[PDB]
């Protein structure tokens, strides 16, 4: 029934830890302020590095994080779906969410420090700080998943825009601990309280601007008092090895009596393949690099596809199977998938509409309590064809709605999942 | 001629290392403010573990930073003596001062970094950044050096008074180097430019209550224009295994028609103790720890003494040896020994008077370039006897000025040294 997760290796252990020199802040530079952009490359380069040389210790951290990571993933994507989110699907990244979540409970103080806590599925003993998550461990272990992943170019990018009002401070062991999360980290002062639609304008042309990603951020103002906005962008990018695009377009069915004829591709490998008998759907896995899956899941029929969804999208991943792999010929559009959405918005969808509210303790971000306004995660996911165009296998082709989930065999981490409703 | 000190392993390596968050700074509270005081055993049992395990690598750079610290400290000693301090004598803590002058080295920038690189003895490259020394390596390899002094009850503690004027705002990573020189380590704000007396006052009180150090500190006022004093307290305290107090007191000759009748310690133990032949003193080594020595120079007649002392003290300890202990009957004054110099003063008096002076880059301290009024260094160093009052061995009896060193075998490092006069 009720769930709880028991990460030990990620709590503090020494109750001591938890006459005092002032904490240290600075002044974010203006938005406007000249900003080189990030490097995708650079980026990926240390991520490696970071999971390259990893103890027993560090890998029992990373599968306590996964298990953390994935049942608030499955929380907050059935908040999105209840919520609704545009036609062509849904998307979810539960790393970023997670990542978010945890930045904010590295800020807070109680009571919203063991209500974000709470939230993450971890027992909290009112009094006793060694039933505490440590958010730095935490941070650590996110960290060498997202390098466990990203072991020919295959990409992901985590950056943070962490936007504030004039005048106001941040925290520095705050930012410290921020880049923990991703070192592509870009505090930046501008007006929020004049004019929120171009604030937003100022937002989404700076993100793009130091990220090169065509993301199609949401337009949206932010309320006239937020002082404090936390936006994470994420980008994915895998080359199918072995596929490529097919000739002209072909039919693919938005539900029984509507087609749309878009450009697939196509490849044959040794894949995995299975059918769910007790639920009748099909699962279909196919390796993006040595530690990464991408895994898609078929209802047997469109009208199916909600309860399946709902069983299979929520806390372990028992219908992950082990088959021995086998000639498939796998047919599907190509992805281009993009996504956002306001975590306040599914905080509120999971009757907890101020958590992240006016009265949450935020003190440990800078010097006033802030005044969170939005706190997005836009996605930008690519699954590219590994070729240019132009032996008895299964097929399995994908011409109507179906799930995906992007996953990493060490820890067990879902780094994304999601509905293809209409890829266009 | 002119010596070159060439410590490789505390140079920075990679010339990359040496587009930027803006760099946290916060204000230090009044000098007012309540203050727990330093517990001297804390610290101790501190500098103990980092002291504990140490690998090669620490050893060699410990190595290193003792050939520095020693020069630098014959070459202060040197000022000091020309200076002239005092009727009972002269100390010097060649740690403490080396700790002060890289301190100030990591806030510098040039030419007031290379200038303080050149004072240490070190050749600089114009240009190259990897001929420069690293200050976090070299106070952390001076830390080592503090931990290996310290392995019943042995004691050296130092102490960081930073007294800056209202308003002044420290940098983060600066006050956090300091922590490397010492953890005890006071930035306490107060006006300066009002009344140097009291301002000097109100440090002395200061320094005395969170320490409970009986020190005798100077009394002289602060410049009004200072906004930045650097102040480095030292108390050294030794037991003598075995010495207990004499009986009534006894002569000692300040020089040879003047005495005072003082307390003697004595104690007979298996010591060291040479005569030298070319220069005619002789020497005697007490064990204080471990690893720690006492060296007792004495001159073999009192017009001597100036002679010997600059032999002696002015790089290399050339003249210390190893004989096999003997039975040694030893007899000296207890020694109290309190003494305090200003750095600029020394400086000056080596033809620097300007390098910690007005122009001096010091940008990397605060939010403003600092304006340095004093850099104190004070010392309290007591040899107690260790045992209350109530054989064949050779006498030896201090009953005229002699030289001291306190010396650690391991590093090679002097932690002391100094001449006394008159005990009193
Ligand atoms: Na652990
Ligand atoms: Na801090
Ligand atoms: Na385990
Ligand atoms: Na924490
Ligand atoms: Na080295
Ligand atoms: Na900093
Ligand atoms: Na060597
Ligand atoms: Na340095």
């Amino acid at each position: 029934d009720r769930v709880y997760i028991h990460p030990f290796h990620l709590l503090y252990h020494n109750k001591s830890t938890c006459e005092t020199l002032p904490e240290s802040t600075f002044e974010p530079v203006p938005i406007q302020a000249k900003t080189s952009p990030v490097n995708e490359k650079t980026l990926h380069d240390q991520l490696v590095l970071a999971a390259e040389k990893l103890e027993d210790e560090d890998r029992k951290r990373a599968a306590q994080v996964a298990m953390i990571t994935n049942f608030v993933g499955f929380r907050m994507y059935k908040m999105l779906n209840e919520a609704g989110s545009g036609a062509s699907g849904a998307i979810l990244s539960p790393p970023a969410l997670f990542g978010t979540l945890v930045s904010f409970y590295l800020g807070s103080l109680d009571p919203t420090a063991s209500q974000l806590q709470t939230l993450l599925d971890v027992p909290v003993k009112e009094g006793d700080c060694t039933s505490r998550l440590d958010g730095h461990k935490v941070l650590a272990a996110l960290r060498a998943v997202q390098g466990l992943l990203v072991t020919t170019p295959l990409l992901q990018s985590i950056v943070v825009g962490l936007f504030t009002a004039p005048g106001f401070r941040l925290k520095h062991s705050f930012v410290q601990s921020l880049a923990l999360f991703t070192p592509a980290l870009f505090p930046r002062s501008l007006d929020l309280s004049t004019d929120p639609v171009l604030a937003t304008e100022k937002i989404n042309r700076f993100i793009k601007a130091v990220t090169g990603w065509k993301m199609n951020l949401p337009l949206e103002g932010v309320s006239t008092d937020s002082t404090l906005l936390f936006n994470t962008y994420v980008h994915f990018q895998g080359t199918m090895r072995g596929f490529s695009q097919l000739p002209g377009v072909h039919e693919f069915w938005v539900d029984n009596s509507i087609s749309v004829s878009v450009p697939m591709i196509s490849g044959t490998g040794n894949f995995q393949h299975w059918s769910d008998a007790q639920n009748n759907f099909s699962v279909t896995c196919v390796p993006l690099g040595e530690r990464a899956t991408l895994l898609l899941i078929q209802p047997h029929c469109i009208s199916d596809l909600d309860r399946v969804e709902a069983l299979i999208f929520q806390d372990l991943l028992t219908w992950i199977e082990n088959p021995p792999p086998r000639a498939i010929r796998l047919t599907l559009p190509q992805l281009e998938i993009r996504g956002s959405y306001n975590l306040q918005d599914l905080l509120a969808e999971d009757k907890l509409p101020t958590l992240l509210g006016a009265e949450a303790n935020l003190n440990n971000i800078g010097d006033t309590n802030p005044r969170v306004g939005e706190v997005l995660n836009s996605i930008l996911l690519e699954l590219k064809a590994g070729e240019e165009e132009q032996p008895e296998a299964l097929d399995v082709t994908l011409s109507s709605p179906f799930l995906f989930a992007i996953y990493e065999q060490d820890s067990g981490t879902l780094h994304f999942l999601g509905r293809v409703n209409n890829p266009q």
